[PDB]
């Protein structure tokens, strides 16, 4: 007799929510968020937070590593609406796009803005730079991202967990996350003279 579906007593006992940074080290992880739209109007979708990691074979076809930004990008010809339509897509992962990742998706958007993606990532840790083109192409291009500091946290939480009020807290670190993230975000936009 299950006791209930919101996830944390196993993951809870199991260990500590250690779960590191996406493209760990065995799969994949991350949630995203889409609606589709039916004309000048909007439509929710039965579905709160859901996401699939790891890619199947396509036999003779097969894609590379598609990261959530490819992700929506591929479930929007999914439904395979109209015109006259829209996509309102949200993404939910504590991590941001990549230099190339971003390019494939900002083409689809910048191509046609038609896509409009709200991401809300945590923070990013790399030591490219010059790589960073697709980074600042796909979100001035046409994909809105965001810092999830630490109001935007307990809210990522308020947004798909079964509790708008969860349990979880920040600590006194997402001072230099943030920081890193942000003044990254900022700066590839912003693109930061030497
Ligand atoms: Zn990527």
């Amino acid at each position: 007799h299950m006791l209930r579906h919101s996830m944390d007593p196993p993951t809870f006992t199991f260990n500590f929510n250690n779960e590191p940074w996406v493209r760990g080290r065995h799969e994949t992880y991350l949630c995203y968020e889409v609606e589709r739209m039916h004309n000048d109007t909007w439509v929710l979708l039965n579905q709160r937070r859901g996401f699939l990691c790891n890619q199947a074979p396509h036999k003779h076809g097969f894609l590379e590593g598609r990261h959530a930004e490819l992700c929506f990008l591929d479930v929007i010809p999914f439904w395979k609406l109209d015109l006259d339509q829209d996509y309102r897509v949200t993404c939910f992962t504590s991590w941001s796009p990549c230099f190339s990742c971003a390019q494939e998706m900002a083409k689809f958007i910048s191509k046609n803005k038609h896509v409009s993606l709200c991401i809300f990532t945590a923070r990013i840790y790399d030591d490219q730079g010059r790589c960073q083109e697709g980074l600042r192409t796909l979100a001035e291009a046409g994909a809105k991202i965001s810092i999830m500091t630490y109001s935007e946290f307990k809210h990522c939480w308020d947004t798909f967990v079964d509790h708008q009020g969860c349990p979880f807290q920040p600590w006194d670190g997402l001072d230099e996350h943030s920081q890193d993230l942000s003044g990254r975000l900022r700066a590839i936009l912003q693109n930061q003279e030497n």
